[PDB]
């Protein structure tokens, strides 16, 4: 008899469909996640003690010490627990703040600020979302992050040093990174880094291959503060897809007609067309120069959960991204799929073709077919973002089940409670000893940058401080530095985009923004720029304005968009089973290679 | 021995919590689909003839004669069995569009128009996204809309009767439903209606409960053009949440402390504050009393996929949506989800809280927890595009496998003929007598109206018309009538957003776009709405907009609602084996129940 | 990744839990049960004859010969097919009853009194119950009881001493065994039980366990007639609640107030509050000193299944229990869970708390819950009567099924005819030789009793018998002796009341009827009493009741109780498998050991 | 062959049958209960205030105002939270009664 | 005193009483609770007697 396949009833068919999906994620195996060693490795240095002093580990929220070391090591080690247990009775019997009065109940703060303000405590955003299942990609614990770098490593001393220098250069516009008035400080940045080991030493045979893959060598003006996605490194600082806006409504080709929109400018000044209304690429304004956390006791209650949210002040108006700031601001509160929510809205208002080898594009004539459900603009307009909440989930495993790496502002703590210290010849959070030695230069000028600040905030004659300025007044999230939501959103994000649009197209005309207007100029760039090297770079700038804001390190970031990759690539595989056509999608990888899925 | 449960590894349990959720989807068992009964009814009044006529049946595309019906049934025939087969070759081998040019390839059109602009063809929108599977939700075949209205009936007169008035108001501004110099035409329409039997009697004991549900009354000023979700029949007509802006960055409490945004004013000028850039609700503006398909030989040329697609004009700049035209051109274009994702942003921006039946949603000095990935703001921003996709598989099954149903243009089309015909003593299309007999005083204003576009058009002596006038150039997409993807994604959408919000809270302000300017006023609306009763009405508006361009029926609408809401529960009830967190969605339904997920 | 259970959907849960209920009593094992021997040990003593006779088996219904041995062993051969099979038609084709008249189907009786009443046959009850399964319990097939005394043991010669004794003790008050008036019979029973080797004698090593456990010995006052439950033998014969009433309504502590019903006396004189109404402890009182089937041809018409039921007659009122006959009335007509619910709803009445190591049983300000449905008096009055058909189903097996062991009434007619023959010098019933040669001091009063019967039923001068004096007129049931429907309901009632309850709760004040008047009198038991004991002591009262009628030996009852709790045992912890919470009965058993389930 | 059904031992038989009884109640499916829409519709009147209101919602127990409404809406939740869990102590930290 | 509509839920229209009387006042709507006296036989009567 001849073989055949049987069919079977539609209900059990998706139903089988389904679990051969499962059975497929099953089937990829399971990687364990190795933290770096430090959270047993420090010891508390009081003599009759045998206690971990948990100063590596984010414990924003444990109440902390005079010197931003927690009081009472059981507070992290219950926190732990509770992050690997996730029953909300447990998570709510933790120690949240500094100590309350016994008749009121307030916290009471450090700073006057904090306790005049009458502050509240803020508490861990989702501490067990790294427990929770998907219906759909890589199982949140199924893939790892490698170990983050140590406190004592060269490339710690390297990233820190970088997010000072951010900081320092806040007010620094992008376009103007090459211009005279910046030179001193643009040189003395470039020079710092250089003289760091991590970036004028190459990695050595046998050392990690993570480390060998995330290194960086000579800094220049051309790489100052970028990312090293492919594409990142290519053309303006900022990509395409975060300062142009779209073609508009009422421009088309009808037949051997071309229509011309009445509002065709509106491209060029920032406008994305958003079905038939619009979105503007002008960002709010934050105060030019005023930063965060600059004073040790406001620093300390915001280590004590002090809820600091909502206390920016902003110039009036909006303006396309100008300042390093600005695009700190613009992180600050994007739905974290925004950015490539906007690029993918971008691409389809200009007819950027979809990947060709996505079934039923071509001419109708020929395939008698268009496209919008599947294969089309609504199927990767939901893709794109459905995959943020299974990235985030993943992150979140990292972030506190595994890693709990402190946030940058901690490291900041620790290295100015050192080297105040240190001038009074004694020895606190050794830890950070080579970054206080080697970061001398560029500490002095966080000292002088932090008393005008701390005047300004109204200490007349402020106690000297090396903290990291934060540009936000809360400082970081309240959850931990390894990976990134942000930077692992974008990562999946901007691989659905990759592979879902033609992305070997190549930009027309590239700009920047103009450096004496609110507004875009033709770039001198003389070069070629992709769709994948732009959205890769888009990737780069909003996990980089992260960092900017003082709140990530460059490993936290490089680390999460290879784990977002991933999650959107396991997302698409086992869609793949859901579709009768004959098609794949072709995605242009972080690495330079091609999957085809 | 103390009966317990077992551990297994994390994998297993993700592979087994993936199972559970596709057996508790099979496990809901399926329901089948009927069809109204027209397909096979209706024949070809050619004597000698054994075949059916498909003229209440979506053809659009395939090659139509003189009067709209197409000339040869194995083309339609092909094309349903192409729908159910989803084969790209058997799809490439169908008939689209008319006899083509010998020397140019090009297709020959009837009207001078389409030949002027050397039109192409284009092909049916994923005619077999009905047969694809999804990783989650209910399969798109498990579930069903009811059968549509028949031509005959008494609810398909007053549906058809419904969009000619909507089509001749177009250029009625929502702010003067009331105002005396609409009095004559608003009169005309609500007296039109009233007169009809489906509008002026009840539905009879007996009738297909499905009727009985969506059946309409007595028509008033406040009810005309409205839906019938619960919300959106009290307060002005459009949605708050599609002419509201938000609040502002830089507007927050911090402990006693209020800070305002400098722009705070935007929120009142429609700007959504969309992470630190915005989104505005301005809506592009299509040229005022142009509508297109009024010519009988355009009109054809459309039938026979003449692509018109992107050929409106504009005038410069934007506006809130102020006409029913305006509401028509927002959702030429949309986003299917755009709506919804920009209310959500609007709930986000205001701090609207989130259900409180979900886990964490306390002062954090209480539950020691906040929200983002999992019950909070990221949580809903991935759910609420994720279900669109999902929404749109089960509505094209219905569309394409199960009913194809004719859009109205189709109607309008046979409408026409008919009367035409008729005038001269012949019968044709007597399936549309009914509608032809009872919506004289309608026709007759349709037929000046497209004598003034003929005209405008440059026909200086037009023959009489009695079209459907469509706000689109190409008129309906590419894909049936019944059920719709805007009301499916709506019903889809809304659902999540009422569950996930606490959509009890009630609206402190309400506006409405003014009467003389470009700006938002206070309404004299002096009862209370409510966060649920906008979303319901938001969807309705969507859905109607559609209707108010030309391209849906009440019916159609109204059912693609309810589907879209039976999406987005399964998703819920699904995902809620993938969490260990004590909490539920409580959801108000579309129909007054609420259920707990 | 960290291990895991995993949710599914709740029908699933419950189908689960359901069928690991199942899979815990087939885990369980079964064991086999073991009959006696005596089936095919005794045969026909006619020398031409090669079958068994039957003799010591219950064959009550079939057809019987002038000595009381059945006619045609086909009869009792196809009785045993019938109960194995179960099925309706071949029980229906069975012989039942003696001999019918050709022309007019009558039953013709052996005795004018069974012809001049017209009666009818009655039929076996539930003979093949024993194949029934149940959803929930031990399989009725899964369990045993050992093979019971065969009538040439000392065990029977005992038992059967002892059932004449109370025959002829009938009119004896509790109240008064210790009494001047009764001092001669009372150490006649006392002297006579304690001449028999079963009671004089221990058990010896080597002897079957079931034996060791249950053989009896030194009789005295302060055990005669008493089971061997713990507690039974302490303080008065009968249990505290078969005699005294409850707390009524409107006696109550609210806060610190006591309140005091207006009905408190009818606690102590016999009135269980039953919810808002009453029960009356007070029995119907049979005729003093009536005993039946003391006739032969009578007694014969009686084991050819002539319908005596309701033939009894009464003295008017009702009184509380006072004679030993007055124990037979109660246990002719009881519900079989009736005594153990009226237990139950005196322990709730007068507040008796539950088992402590239920959840909720703390005052409600430390746990915030009080108990009903589940851990409370709903729960335990569901649970107290379900278990007796689950208990019922078992020893219908053990009756019928395996053992079918002859009631004591035949085992009386066997003595009786065996004796009667003796004197004529003939051997009839050799098998009974034994009890004939030891109990003739007992006979001989039986003999005096019988003719006293015989007379009064209008006999003038009747035959000598020494038939064992039933105080039913249809004497045993129809089914087999061995166990016990009342006995085995008794066990598992307890074991629920026991498991409960805190039955280590002491009783407060000990009452007993009154000598001289039908009241409670205060016990001069010095002594403590526990629920758990006086919960053993109505077990062993209502089992001693079926006795003291005559239908029911010793070791027929105390074996059936066993039964009984292994029935009930089985039930809570299968259910266990049901509930969330953590908690334990715990279970004083009849061995004096505790399970916790 | 004549078609037949086979015998096995009473233990399996019972176990049999009670996983058909419990597959006769699996296969009934199951219903979706729907409340009547009130417990979030009500809203505290306060103006300065997004809660619910409860005041349609059994919340005997928790601690009312002089109006019979209840001062605190997260004691009603945490109720309904310990209702879904049934986890003792849970129920034992809810809110019984007044100060 | 009006009848439930076209339209209203089932279940309502099922539970849903009309006119009130006093043979019907304070009643339940089985079938049988409307018929002979208020109280059941059952709640009254006793039983036949040993
Ligand atoms: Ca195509
Ligand atoms: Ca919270
Ligand atoms: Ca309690
Ligand atoms: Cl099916
Ligand atoms: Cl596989
Ligand atoms: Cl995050
Ligand atoms: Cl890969
Ligand atoms: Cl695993
Ligand atoms: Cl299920
Ligand atoms: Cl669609
Ligand atoms: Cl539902
Ligand atoms: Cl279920
Ligand atoms: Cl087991
Ligand atoms: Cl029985
Ligand atoms: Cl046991
Ligand atoms: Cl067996
Ligand atoms: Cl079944
Ligand atoms: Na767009
Ligand atoms: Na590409
Ligand atoms: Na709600
Ligand atoms: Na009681
Ligand atoms: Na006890």
């Amino acid at each position: 008899g001849i073989p055949a396949d049987n069919l079977q009833s539609r209900a059990k068919a998706s139903f089988d469909t389904r679990v051969a999906a499962a059975e497929l994620a099953l089937n990829r195996g399971v990687v364990p996640s190795f933290a770096n060693g430090e959270e047993l490795l420090y010891r508390n240095p009081d003599p009759d003690n045998t206690d971990p002093s948990f100063i590596a580990s984010f414990t924003k929220g444990l109440p902390h010490d005079d010197n931003g070391a927690i009081i009472d090591p059981d507070d992290f080690l219950a926190f732990v627990r509770a992050i690997n247990s996730g029953d909300e009775k447990e998570i709510a019997d933790l120690t949240l703040g500094p100590a309350r009065d016994p008749e009121t109940g307030l916290p009471i703060w450090r700073s006057d600020l904090a306790n005049s303000l009458e502050l509240e405590v803020r508490g861990w955003e989702n501490s067990s979302a790294g427990l929770t299942f998907d219906l759909e990609g890589p199982d949140a614990q199924s893939i790892a992050m490698p170990p983050a770098p140590v406190l004592t490593s060269p490339e710690l001393v390297a990233e820190i040093a970088e997010l000072y220098l951010m900081a320092l250069g806040r007010e620094i516009e992008f376009s103007e990174f090459d211009s005279p008035k910046n030179a001193e400080y643009i040189q003395f940045a470039i020079d710092q880094l250089n003289g760091l080991e991590w970036f004028n030493t190459p990695a050595k045979l046998g050392d990690p291959p993570a480390e060998i893959r995330r290194r960086r060598g000579e800094v220049t003006v051309g790489n100052l503060f970028r990312g090293i996605l492919p594409g990142s490194e290519v053309g303006p600082y900022l990509s395409q897809y975060i300062i142009v806006g779209s073609k508009q409504i009422g421009s088309a080709t009808v037949g051997n007609k071309t229509l011309v929109s009445p509002n065709a400018a509106d491209e060029f000044d920032g406008e994305i067309a958003y079905g038939s209304i619009t979105i503007s690429q002008r960002v709010r304004i934050a105060t030019p120069g005023r930063d965060f956390m600059t004073d040790l006791k406001v620093f300390l209650d915001v280590q004590d959960a002090a809820d600091f949210r909502g206390f920016e002040s902003y110039e009036p108006g909006a303006r396309l991204i100008r300042t390093i700031r600005d695009l700190a601001t613009w992180v600050h509160f994007d739905a974290l799929y925004e950015a490539y929510l906007n690029a993918c809205l971008i691409l389809l208002a200009n007819g950027v073709p979809f990947d060709p080898n996505l079934p039923f594009q071509q001419e109708d004539k020929l395939d008698n077919q268009d496209v919008f459900v599947n294969f089309g603009s609504a199927h990767v307009l939901s893709l794109v973002t459905e995959v943020a909440t299974r990235a985030l989930k993943a992150v979140r495993y990292q972030k506190f089940n595994i890693h709990r790496r402190l946030r940058p502002e901690a490291t900041g703590g620790l290295i100015s409670v050192n080297k105040i210290a240190a001038q009074k010849g004694e020895s606190i959070f050794p830890e950070v000893d080579l970054a206080v030695e080697e970061l001398g230069d560029i500490l002095e000028k966080a000292e002088i940058s932090n008393r005008k600040q701390n005047i300004a905030d109204g200490d007349p004659d402020p106690d000297p401080s090396f903290l990291l300025p934060m540009a936000f007044a809360e400082g970081s999230p309240f959850h931990p530095s390894y990976g990134s939501g942000h930077a692992v959103v974008a990562g999946a994000c901007v691989t659905i985009l990759k592979a879902f649009f033609d992305s070997g197209i190549e930009i027309d005309q590239v700009f920047e923004v103009d450096k004496d207007e609110d507004k875009l100029v033709k770039s001198s760039f003389k070069g070629t720029l992709t769709v994948a090297g732009e959205l890769n770079k888009l990737a780069d700038n909003i996990a980089i304005g992260r960092n900017m804001a003082g709140v990530h390190y460059f490993s936290d970031q490089f680390e999460s968009l290879l784990l977002g990759e991933q999650v959107a690539i396991g997302i698409l595989e086992e869609q793949s089973l859901t579709y009768g056509e004959n098609f794949f999608f072709n995605l242009p990888k972080f690495d330079g290679t091609t999957i085809q899925i």
